[PDB]
């Protein structure tokens, strides 16, 4: 049988159509068509089967059937495994999408698609048993390891192989696919962070010291030096020296480096504007340094607004917002970014005056905040912030045990020895402040134990109470039984709770390391890529970059490149060999398994056994 | 033999060695200052931090432990979890200070007492010093004091703490005590417990191979401790001009001898290794295959030949 003459759209469309009734792909594709047959031979055509692909591959699917609207049933699918693969991926059928994929082009992509889809449907399948297959699909081990044999075969052809635009899924790039497919560990690959960490420090070497790299940066003239060895690849002496500082200046990692600098100053600054030059009202103006903060935080604004907004061509608006609004630390900066404007509103008027700095110290907070995610690229940084992440849950429980107790405690001890007092800011002071700063070792007896308490004299009128001319008079009928509870709650809440929150943290944090760690990898994927369109002047200095971009529009990458013919020939084919490899390799460390050895030896000795019978009955006949 | 740079390079690769320089330096440094008068004090302050720093030496003279030097090596080891609790520390205390300073403290010009008030009391929240008298006003007491910034700088009066909005100083110094004094500080802890679980056995191997430089430094240390080794001293250079248990030299029969021995305890060794190789289970199976396979198409033959005959 030959499948590229066997499979033509019109068998594809048949298959399609023959679906056992009782998966998700049925269910999906009836949705599909009555959607399409209300909108308005087989009984599905290939606009629902797009239709759900659109639904779990956006745009790699795109033109794999409308374009031609369904093509010719009588024509040879042009990529009839692409085809197979996806027909039974969509259906659960992972033994025959395991051999689609085998005898495919394009294995990797195919692989992290396939992984895509079954990660996709998973959340869609009613049952358990199909949820947990599809949970437990291992298509991006098999993308990790046909990758991992080519990385080890030539390990230059497997960059190309990860940036090549492939053919068979609409000019997508394999780490598009990746990113697509929210491939962990994919990304988590020796290969994959190698190819980063290229990216990463561009046209220096990667063994570059860090030391000298900042000698560098904060003396401009080393860069010609030889301090700093760079990768291979009057008019002629400006050329070169240009473009010297242009390879050593424009490195994601320099960037980078200017970046934190500048934050740093950023904050220096801040903070000297708010603890030291803070001046009132316009009436006498802010100072010069207020202004120069509020152009930095204008040019900070405007670097947000252009990664966030102005770096895709092709990408809805409400999308572009909602993804912006999907990341906890973009929340952050909206945050900041709001404190700041009204603090700045307050501060231009004497009557918000005070307001307006008690924001603006707030802002300074959530800036130096910010400072945290700035480092989330740093090799051992970024998985602890994401442990602290994971851990936030073991300090809810501790919260929610302690709020508990606390709660009882606090208005059981007011109850006991503040009766007559009725100002409700002392009530939740001595119910709630109080039994709180118990847990940091603040515990106040002076206040708690009758033997203790100083005799200044106190009220115990009400009126008198109220004004506040004299502290109440703490009540003192049962003060053993305060004593008691303090005893009970100390050793509850400063002992129990404390160090089962401490055994929490231990255990999740040996838990939850290895994921921590694939997490960073993914995250720093795409910390990196964020590199490419970013200029590589910091801000305030970014807004001249903003407007020669601007003005270069209007007037007027390493990752992602397309290929010529013949290489990407070479390469397709160079992929397909290193798979058949890949595939051979297994199938012998299979054969000479020590159970598919036992299976072998037990099989041959029966039949040897028949047949030795049959030859022991003939020379009993003889 | 060993070039004099090569063996200042060796020296100064120790950090130990770093920390006997930095003695003798401060040793020299306060000598000097003391030995005049308008430089006593000084010289007096830098004395007392050499005698923090020989004291510090003291922990490295008993490396040679056979309990102490691996824990040594282990402490190096969490140096690195100490930097990262310190990292999201510092980030922290640096903003909730400085905000608290803004908010509490608007119109305090002095240096000194801004880094005092964001840096230094944040820092001593861990240790549970928390000094509500300067930060709660209900607890803040009613020493008459100065809004005038000219009685500020000249210190006669202390500053009047702004409380305009308290509530959000209170609040933040409860969030900020909740994240620094129970996440951070129990994260660390449990940082410690996996850091010394997976670092344990490579400490003790390399506590053993530190063993063996600190005993081999003992062949050429003469037998007097200080003071009484310059009497060695002398009495080496003296000898020097005037005029090992390790790395021994044996008689020829004597080193055949042994090296004829280290062969044979070799093919001792791959002999033992490819026995146990030959009698592994893999390799029964492997055999057992092949052998039943053979044995197989044999006997097919004599029963083609059977049924022949
Ligand atoms: C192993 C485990 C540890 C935990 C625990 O269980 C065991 O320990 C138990 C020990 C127990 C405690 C043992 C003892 C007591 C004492 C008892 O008094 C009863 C009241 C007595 C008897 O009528 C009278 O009071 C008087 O009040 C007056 C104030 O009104 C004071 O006048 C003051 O006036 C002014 C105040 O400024 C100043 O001039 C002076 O300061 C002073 O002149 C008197 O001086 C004082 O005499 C109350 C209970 C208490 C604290 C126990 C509580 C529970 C424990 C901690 C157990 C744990 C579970
Ligand atoms: C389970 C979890 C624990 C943590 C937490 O969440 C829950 O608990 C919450 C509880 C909450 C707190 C609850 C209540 C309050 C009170 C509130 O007051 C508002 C201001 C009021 C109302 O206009 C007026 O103030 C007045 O100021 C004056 C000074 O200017 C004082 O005069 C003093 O003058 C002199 C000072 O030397 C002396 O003569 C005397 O000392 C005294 O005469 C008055 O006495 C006092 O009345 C501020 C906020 C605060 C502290 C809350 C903070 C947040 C919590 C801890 C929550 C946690 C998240
Ligand atoms: C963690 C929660 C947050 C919400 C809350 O409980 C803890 O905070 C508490 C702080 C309280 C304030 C504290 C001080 C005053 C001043 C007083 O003149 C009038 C009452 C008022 C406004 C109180 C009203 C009730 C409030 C918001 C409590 C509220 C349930
Ligand atoms: C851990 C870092 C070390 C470096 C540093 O920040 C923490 O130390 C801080 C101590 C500060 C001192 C403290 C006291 C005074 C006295 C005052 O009359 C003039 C200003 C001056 C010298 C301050 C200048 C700035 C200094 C060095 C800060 C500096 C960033
Ligand atoms: C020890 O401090 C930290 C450790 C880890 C994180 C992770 N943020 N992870 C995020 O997604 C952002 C975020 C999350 C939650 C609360 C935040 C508050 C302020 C600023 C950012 C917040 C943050 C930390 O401080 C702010
Ligand atoms: C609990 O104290 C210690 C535990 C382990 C070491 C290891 N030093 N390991 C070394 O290589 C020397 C060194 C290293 C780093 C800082 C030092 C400061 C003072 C003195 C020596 C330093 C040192 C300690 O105190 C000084
Ligand atoms: C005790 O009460 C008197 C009023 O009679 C008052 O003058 C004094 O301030 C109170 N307490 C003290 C000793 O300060
Ligand atoms: C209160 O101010 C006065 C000046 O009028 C001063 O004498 C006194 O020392 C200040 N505080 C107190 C009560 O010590
Ligand atoms: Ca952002
Ligand atoms: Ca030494």
């Amino acid at each position: 049988v030959n499948i590229k003459q066997f499979l033509t759209y019109g068998r594809l469309q048949e298959l399609y159509c023959s679906v056992s009734e009782k998966n998700l792909l049925h269910t999906l594709l009836l949705k599909k068509n009555q959607e399409r047959q209300a909108q308005l031979k087989f009984r599905f055509t290939f606009h629902e089967v797009s239709k759900v692909l659109k639904d779990f591959l956006d745009d790699t699917c795109k033109g794999f059937y409308q374009k031609l609207n369904l093509p010719d049933m009588d024509r040879r699918c042009e990529h009839p495994w692409r085809d197979l693969f996806l027909w039974a991926i969509l259906q659960n059928r992972q033994e025959m999408a395991n051999y689609f994929w085998a005898m495919g082009p394009e294995a990797v992509a195919a692989a992290l698609v396939g992984c895509k889809i079954m990660k996709e449907m998973a959340h869609l399948a009613t049952e358990a048993e199909s949820a947990r297959s599809m949970k437990n699909a291992k298509y991006e081990q098999f993308a990790m390891d046909l990758f991992s044999e080519c990385y080890s075969n030539s390990e230059d052809r497997a960059y190309s192989l990860l940036v090549r635009k492939t053919c068979c899924w609409s000019k997508a790039t394999v780490l598009n696919i990746a990113t697509l497919a929210e491939a962990k560990c994919f990304f988590a690959h020796d290969g994959v962070q190698a190819l980063l960490t290229k990216v990463w420090w561009g046209a220096m070497r990667t063994d570059t010291s860090i030391s000298r790299l900042v000698l560098t940066f904060f003396i401009p003239p080393l860069v010609w030096t030889s301090l700093i060895k760079f990768n291979p690849e009057s008019a002629t002496f400006i050329r070169v020296v240009l473009r010297r500082w242009n390879r050593f200046w424009s490195a994601p990692v320099t960037v980078f480096m200017g970046n934190v600098i500048m934050y740093f100053a950023f904050l220096i600054l801040f903070s000297y504007v708010l603890l030291l030059d803070f001046r009132p009202p316009p009436p006498y103006g802010p100072s010069a340094a207020e202004i120069i903060l509020y152009f930095w935080v204008f040019t900070l604004v405007l670097e947000e607004i252009r990664q966030s907004f102005f770096t895709d061509e092709d990408m809805s608006i409400l999308k572009k917002m909602k993804l912006y609004v999907e990341d906890n630390w973009n929340k952050c900066d909206m945050v900041a970014i709001s404190l700041f404007v009204v603090g700045l509103s307050c501060r231009m008027a004497m009557s918000t005056y005070e307001a307006g700095r008690t924001v603006l110290a707030l802002d300074f907070m959530v800036f130096t905040l910010r400072l945290i995610h700035i480092f989330a690229i740093h090799k051992q940084l970024g998985p602890k912030i994401i442990i602290v992440e994971r851990m936030i849950k073991d300090v809810f429980f501790f919260l929610f045990f302690l709020s508990v107790w606390l709660i009882a405690y606090g208005v059981t001890t007011q109850a006991l020895l503040h009766p007559n007092d009725p100002r409700i800011d002392w009530v939740f002071r001595r119910a709630l402040y109080r039994p709180y700063l118990h847990i940091f070792g603040q515990i106040p007896l002076e206040e708690i134990d009758a033997a203790k308490m100083p005799d200044d004299n106190c009220t115990t009128d009400v009126q008198e109470i109220i004004l506040g001319t004299l502290p109440p008079c703490p009540n003192i009928y049962a003060n053993w039984l305060v004593i008691l509870l303090l005893v009970i709650y100390l050793l509850v809440t400063n002992v129990l709770l404390l160090n089962l929150l401490i055994a929490m943290f231990s255990y999740t944090f040996q838990v939850v390391q290895e994921n921590a760690d694939i997490f960073w990898k993914f995250q720093r994927y795409n910390l990196i890529v964020e590199y490419h369109s970013r200029p590589a002047l910091a801000p305030p200095f970014i807004i001249i970059s903003h407007i020669t971009q601007a003005l270069l529009s209007f007037i007027k990458d390493l990752l992602e490149r397309e290929l010529p013919s013949g290489l990407d020939q070479k390469l397709m084919t160079w992929e397909t060999v290193q798979k058949e490899n890949y595939l051979a390799k297994l199938e012998h460390e299979h054969r000479e398994s020590s159970g598919e050895r036992l299976r072998y030896t037990s099989s041959k000795v029966q039949t040897l056994l028949r047949m030795v019978g049959g030859f022991k009955d003939q020379e009993k006949r003889m």
